[PDB]
């Protein structure tokens, strides 16, 4: 477990938020990207907000903050950059929607989409149970999803790092349990499960959000809606966060072509043209079909369909050469 250091404690407790950001940051669309230097503090401005000042010990939370950052790797997308920007989407969700949820569910979930891909290789699920990787042995299923939650209570164990020192156990089991479900979801695997039940939900009337089964279920897509939330940002910044994403999946595939198999072509480099027509279907199978349903139980939400429309557009023209 990589541990922080006291000057970056000292460094971040001490951060005001630049008042143009304060109401910049409510916004769906912004991009936290160039306040790179901003992004522990704008985590704790976001807890603060949400949670209330005084909620965690900010001692605790600052030094939580930056041991996650060091516990992400340097890798083309599945990184601390990808992780902020993945709070800031559920830090706006909750923000608009704020007494649909509960003080330990907004607590647990901004926690929980900041740690929710913890320890990233840069490798999917199909690659590590396809070379009989450790990992994939003893998480048989959502592989990596369970091992960041392994790595996000590791976190919590650590020397003055348990930010719920102040729960009960009763609340601490309880936050446990939506940390940990919430970071499953992000498994696209269950994903098309998950919004195939709540559309039918939604469809026939009968979504009732007290019903505890339809609470995991909705806060399962929402966590989907924020970790794919780089479709719901202006075009410049989308087309430049998919270069991010390919980056790693192509270095994926050249480990494939280094072991003399052929990988799948999302992962190819050698396929790039196919990049304008594989968004499109990335777009209407999955993204798509996630903000409908979500705007649909969550109205509030809207403006992440608007801008998810907006993107497909621009990426239907790059295909129909009017980039
Ligand atoms: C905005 O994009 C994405 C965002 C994602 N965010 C989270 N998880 C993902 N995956 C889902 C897949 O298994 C790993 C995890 C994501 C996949 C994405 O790319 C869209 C798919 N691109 C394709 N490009 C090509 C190129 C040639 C042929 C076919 C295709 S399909
Ligand atoms: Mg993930
Ligand atoms: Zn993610």
């Amino acid at each position: 477990m990589s541990i922080c250091t006291s000057e970056e404690w000292q460094g971040l407790m001490q951060f005001t938020l630049p008042v143009r950001l304060c109401k910049e940051i409510e916004l769906f669309h912004f991009d936290i990207g160039p306040f790179e230097n901003m992004w522990p503090g704008i985590f704790v401005y976001m807890v603060h907000r949400s949670c209330g000042t005084s909620c965690f010990e900010l001692e605790k939370l600052c030094r939580f903050i930056m041991s996650v950052k060091k516990n992400y790797r340097r890798v083309p997308y599945h990184n601390w950059k990808h992780a902020v920007t993945v709070a800031h989407c559920m830090y706006a969700i909750l923000q608009n929607n704020h007494t649909l949820f509960t003080d330990l569910e907004r607590k647990g979930l901004l926690i929980a989409c900041l740690c929710h891909d913890l320890d990233h290789r840069g490798f999917s699920n199909s690659y590590l149970q396809k070379f009989d990787h450790p990992l994939a042995a003893l998480y048989s299923t959502s592989t990596m999803e369970q091992h960041h939650f392994s790595q996000t209570v590791s976190i919590l164990q650590l020397e003055g790092h348990n930010i719920f020192s102040t729960l009960s156990s009763s609340e601490y089991e309880q936050v446990l349990e939506i940390i940990r479900k919430a970071i499953i979801a992000t498994d696209l695997a269950l994903y098309f499960g998950n919004r195939k039940q709540l559309e039918e939900m939604y469809q026939t009337g009968s979504l009732n959000l007290n019903n505890q089964s339809h609470r995991d279920r909705v806060i399962g897509l929402m966590m989907t809606a924020c970790d794919l939330c780089s479709v719901t940002k202006l075009w410049p910044v989308t087309k430049l966060t998919a270069n991010d994403i390919y980056a790693e999946f192509w270095a994926e595939g050249d480990e494939m072509k280094k072991l003399g198999i052929q990988p799948i072509p999302m992962m190819d480099r050698d396929k790039k043209d196919e990049v304008p027509q594989g968004q499109l279907g990335f777009y209407n199978a999955v993204a798509i079909p996630c903000y409908t349903t979500l705007t649909q139980i969550l109205p509030p939400t809207e403006p992440l369909l608007k801008a998810c429309r907006d993107n497909l557009s621009q990426w239907e023209k790059v295909i129909r050469g009017e980039e």
